[PDB]
């Protein structure tokens, strides 16, 4: 079997992706934030503390034929970006763009932290981390991709995000004509739980390539790329006024430049973000300084490839036995 569904910037930033999934019989649909770097389906729910909800789709399990509570689960996660969400658990049919999983842990809100209830658009996240990250308990449950896997044509995923554009997430096969050149294939370990793999080395605009090893992990469900605060130094320091504000909480860049690409390396092949693809807009509403998409990764205390670098490629997600990632250019 296979899966294609198109995926969408929430907002004209890119500030995140959701994807529709059909949940439940009859179906469901909400829009979820399709993570690969947690383990967690979970989405707004009927149980949702109602001053939480504030404009998401909710899914109601008892208006589900196939909805079962899974007796006395319960899961909590907490974010590295701050936020979190608690709940129950159901099982229920789930389906991503075509290609179904019955028996799929639905995790269902009771508790979310406000950065959630204020973001509208997204209704949930369904994790594509490795399932030893999944919060349920007492019974750790499997993500949506763990579940399939077996059934795929190939035990991969793809991310294809879109720069201010759509994109798309396919299971079960490399669509051969949504990128260029080669797939560059590269290491990845699963001790943290995570897609992490190693860089090869960066460069700035049109400088030279400099070969340095960063551990890091590939993020769908972060947004902006973190590195190591030497690397985000020597990008920042090619942008006339840019600097570390303290009070923002990161770079931040006259929004009248012009930014440079950064380009990250793939084992001997490189992946160029161009510097359009940096610019997070203006810090409030009507600033002259304006966000930037690379930032540092001192205190986060890992290395994140999010949608800012993957977005810049077509990447594969090898869930085969020992796991990888490809990386092409698109």
């Amino acid at each position: 079997s296979t899966g294609s569904a198109t995926t969408t910037p929430i907002d004209s930033l890119d500030d995140a992706y959701i994807t529709p999934v059909q949940i439940g019989t009859p179906a469901q649909t909400l829009n979820l934030d399709f993570d690969t770097g947690s383990s967690d389906l979970w989405v707004f729910s009927s149980e949702t503390t109602a001053s939480e909800v504030d404009g998401q789709t909710i899914y109601t399990p008892s208006k589900s034929t196939t909805a079962k509570l899974l007796s006395g689960a319960t899961w909590s996660i907490s974010y590295g970006d701050g936020s979190s969400s608690s709940g129950d658990v159901y099982t229920d049919t789930v389906s991503v763009g075509g290609l179904t999983v019955t028996g799929q842990a639905v995790e269902s809100a009771k508790k979310v932290s406000s950065s959630f209830t204020e973001d509208s658009t997204i209704d949930g996240l369904l994790g594509l981390a490795f399932s030893t990250l999944n919060t349920v308990s007492p019974t750790q449950q499997k993500t949506f991709f763990d579940n399939a896997k077996a059934s795929l044509d190939s035990p991969v995923f793809t991310a294809d995000l879109g720069y201010h554009a759509p994109g798309t997430y396919n299971f079960g096969f490399i669509d051969t004509t949504a990128y260029t050149g080669s797939i560059t294939y590269t290491a990845v370990s699963t001790k943290q739980g995570f897609w992490e793999w190693t860089s090869t080395g960066y460069a700035v605009g049109s400088g030279t390539f400099k070969s340095t090893s960063i551990d890091g992990i590939a993020d769908t469900g972060t947004t902006l790329l973190y590195l190591p605060a030497t690397v985000v130094s020597a990008y920042w320091a090619q942008v006339s006024g840019a600097k570390s504000s303290s009070s923002v909480g990161g770079y931040v860049f006259p929004c009248s430049a012009t930014l440079p690409s950064f380009t990250f390396g793939v084992g001997s092949a490189r992946i160029v973000i161009p510097g359009d693809y940096i610019d997070f807009g203006p810090i409030s509403t009507g600033s002259s300084s304006c966000f930037g998409g690379i930032q540092s990764s001192a205190g986060i205390g890992i290395n994140i490839f999010g949608d800012v670098a993957l977005k810049a490629a077509f990447v594969v997600f090898n869930g085969a036995t020992t796991p990888t990632l490809g990386f092409a250019s698109k």
